């Protein structure tokens, strides 16, 4: 598929607003994610034994981990889809050493949705919602189709 570039600099506003505060953004993402889906929190064997949200809140791991989530997230979208050589370390590790399958990134595509939706309701507006929900699918189906060139799911 393709953005066009009205639908990257929607996107890339957005996310420069994300940037003011990366680690915030992070944990609240995480945070919703696994309050949502926590089945996910499995995949962390370093905060799977957190048990609330509050001790979510206080953990710096979580936190370390959210703001490397977020930057490998916000170099992938600034490539504005030439991202291939960025993907494939990342679908590497992904699909052989955490085994995150892409239902999983599915879950976090909308926890992502949400919290820009919360915190940013001025420039999150219909369109560049869509134009983020289309960004996301762009980056799962790219890894989807690596994740299946190196053996895994597909
Ligand atoms: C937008 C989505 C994601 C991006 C761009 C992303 C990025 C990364 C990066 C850059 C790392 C560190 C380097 C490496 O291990 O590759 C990391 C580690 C990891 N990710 Fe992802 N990831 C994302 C989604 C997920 C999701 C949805 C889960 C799972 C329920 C997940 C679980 C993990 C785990 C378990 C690690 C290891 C944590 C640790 O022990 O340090 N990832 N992620």
């Amino acid at each position: 598929m393709v953005l066009s570039e009205g639908e990257w600099q929607l996107v890339l506003h957005v996310w420069a607003k994300v940037e003011a505060d990366v680690a915030g953004h992070g944990q609240d993402i995480l945070i919703r994610l696994f309050k949502s889906h926590p089945e996910t929190l499995e995949k962390f064997d370093r905060f799977k034994h957190l048990k609330t949200e509050a001790e979510m809140k206080a953990s710096e791991d979580l936190k370390k981990g959210g703001v490397t989530v977020l930057t490998a997230l916000g170099a992938i979208l600034k490539k504005k889809g030439h991202h291939e050589a960025e993907l494939k370390p990342l679908a590497q590790s992904h699909a052989t050493k955490h085994k995150i399958p892409i239902k999983y990134l599915e879950f976090i595509s909308e926890a992502i949705i949400h919290v820009l939706h919360s915190r940013h309701p001025g420039n999150f507006g219909a369109d560049a919602q869509g134009a983020m929900n289309k960004a996301l699918e762009l980056f799962r189906k790219d890894i989807a189709a690596k994740y299946k060139e190196l053996g895994y799911q597909g």
